[PDB]
């Protein structure tokens, strides 16, 4: 490592060091007790028209009380880019909603557990 620079004058750039990118999160939930039911949540297909495709699946509403509850700490409409390694916005609404409680039975099995991984960008345009 070790390396830097000095000197510039003028700079036709505020600043820049690292390209911005959209996050992701990683969210681990046990399907222990949850498993047996499911998850415990309710997710809701969002179409676009502008496209006429299926922008993919996102959380609706966490029911706290419950086992999700403890992951509940997310907001719904949480694009589900994935689950338990699985993609989803490969799939449709019905397929990847088919897959989630497939990687529940499947991996809350051998698992016991499910991923959510979710993406949401740097910042919703704010200021």
């Amino acid at each position: 490592g070790s390396s830097g620079s000095s000197g510039l004058k003028g700079e036709p750039d505020c600043y820049a060091l690292s390209l911005e990118s959209s996050e992701q999160l990683t969210l681990e939930i046990p399907l222990n007790d949850s498993g047996s039911a499911g998850l415990g949540v309710s997710l809701k297909g969002n179409k676009s028209r502008e496209t006429g495709t299926d922008l993919g699946i996102f959380i609706k509403s966490i029911i706290h009380g419950g086992a999700a509850f403890k992951d509940g700490r997310l907001r719904m409409n949480d694009q589900l880019i994935a689950v338990n390694g699985e993609t989803l916005l490969g799939k449709s609404n019905h397929e990847a909603m088919e897959t989630l409680r497939r990687s529940m039975s499947m991996e809350g099995n051998i698992r016991g557990m499910i991923q959510l991984v979710i993406l949401r960008r740097s910042g919703p345009s704010s200021g």
